[PDB]
């Protein structure tokens, strides 16, 4: 009744914005989603990705989807290591805790979302380049697209969205941090001494504020990381320069470990920021417009907590919506911003307290 008539676009077909969609469309809701990403066939570069059993999977559950998660989803042991090549501890999943935080490759997760929307949900090849507001419709303009209108805007194009002013004037801010991330195919055999070391878990280690991170069975391939605190002699276009650099770092590491740097073939680099829930957002707003996902509360991923969170304001949002409790859209929405910045900082915190905790000088997990 609420949403009754009214034309509702998601920007964005990342995890949090598609669940949104399936929330909403699963409600019989006219939900629209705008990805830059020419064809569903894109491949979503990064590891996997778990869902937590009082938010993620909860949002999956409602949505329907909770079953095929854990379908496709991998449960994954973990072992920490030294930079010698020693396994420290091993935290083999236990059988009775296998089905509380799997692994779902993120083009896995993206594909039954999309399987549980209706045909043409989301417009693929459309990159929002401006939003404007008119007395009633939004105006969406795509770079070289044609563009639309909607009622309701809601923002998930990323941590990096620049189409925020609307809604907050707050700005992205960088953590202090880099990572270097990247995949390796066919590991067993490019990286067969790392490989073995990882041996089904997945291998964290941390010597001299550098820590590695590593899921070796990522839908076949393995993809780690390298993160370390910053502060430029690395073109990350120049696998070359990038090598020299993490050798440098990675000196006091075993072979092993060498060797997984040397046969990796692209190397992405990404410095780590938040987007900062200090500041309460913008009160009086044209239209109808809200955020959800890392656009709302990008923070670092050292605590596992951002895709759980971003889940969670689907959740919220589409519930507020459809749930008949609300007066109107912008109470809805004002409900749920509410909610958000209660436990979306505490994530924050907890994300940038386990950072500054992991790279200090003593700690040893
Ligand atoms: C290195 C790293 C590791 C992480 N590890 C974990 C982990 O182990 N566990 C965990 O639970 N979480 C983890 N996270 C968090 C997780 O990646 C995010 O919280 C989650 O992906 C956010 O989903 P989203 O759709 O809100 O944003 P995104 O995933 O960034 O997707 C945004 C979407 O917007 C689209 N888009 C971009 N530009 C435009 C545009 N102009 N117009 C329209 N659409 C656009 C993109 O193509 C994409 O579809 C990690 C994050 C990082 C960076
Ligand atoms: C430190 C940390 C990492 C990862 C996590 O998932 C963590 C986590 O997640 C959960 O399991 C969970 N969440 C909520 C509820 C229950 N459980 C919880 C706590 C800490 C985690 C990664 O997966 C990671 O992405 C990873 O492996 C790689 C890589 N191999 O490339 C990266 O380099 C790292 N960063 C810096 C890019 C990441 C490290």
């Amino acid at each position: 009744t609420l949403l009754k008539n009214k034309k509702i676009t998601i920007i964005g077909a990342g995890p949090v914005g598609l669940t949104m969609a399936r929330l909403l469309q699963q409600n019989r809701v006219d939900v629209t989603v705008y990805e830059r990403d020419k064809d569903r066939d894109a491949r979503i570069f990064g590891g996997t990705l778990d869902l937590h059993r009082d938010s993620g999977q909860e949002a999956m559950k409602r949505a329907g989807l909770l079953q095929t998660y854990y379908d496709l989803a991998l449960p994954m042991g973990v072992n920490i290591a030294d930079e010698k090549g020693n396994i420290l501890t091993t935290k083999n999943v236990k059988p009775e805790n296998r089905f509380d935080n799997p692994e779902i490759n993120r083009n896995d997760l993206r594909t039954i979302l999309l399987n549980s929307l209706q045909n043409d949900t989301v417009i693929w090849d459309r990159k929002l380049v401006t939003l404007e507001p008119d007395k009633e419709k939004w105006t969406l303009t795509f770079e070289d697209k044609p563009s639309e209108t909607a009622d309701l805007v809601i923002i998930a194009n990323g941590g990096m969205s620049k189409v925020r002013k609307f809604v907050t004037d707050t700005e992205v801010e960088e953590t202090g941090t880099f990572n270097i991330q990247a995949d390796i195919h066919q590991p067993e055999v490019n990286c067969p001494g790392f490989f073995q070391l990882c041996n089904g878990n997945r291998l964290m280690a941390a010597h001299q504020g550098n820590l590695l991170f590593a899921n070796p069975n990522n839908n076949g391939a393995l993809h780690f990381g390298i993160s370390f605190k910053t502060s430029t002699l690395v073109d990350f276009q120049d696998r070359n320069s990038v090598v020299d650099f993490l050798l440098k770092k990675f000196s006091d590491w075993d072979e092993r470990y060498k060797e997984l740097i040397r046969v990796t073939s692209s190397f992405v680099g990404l410095a780590t920021r938040i987007f900062p829930l200090g500041k309460s957002w913008k009160s009086k707003r044209p239209l109808p417009i809200t955020m959800i996902g890392d656009a709302a509360h990008l923070m670092p991923p050292f605590a596992g907590q951002g895709v759980n969170s971003g889940l969670m304001d689907a959740l919220i949002l589409s519930d507020n919506l459809t749930n008949g409790k609300f007066n109107s859209i912008e109470e809805a929405i004002e409900n749920y911003e509410q909610q958000m910045f209660a436990y979306g900082r505490e994530a924050q915190a907890e994300s940038i307290i386990n950072e500054t905790e992991m790279f200090s000088s003593d700690f040893s997990f």
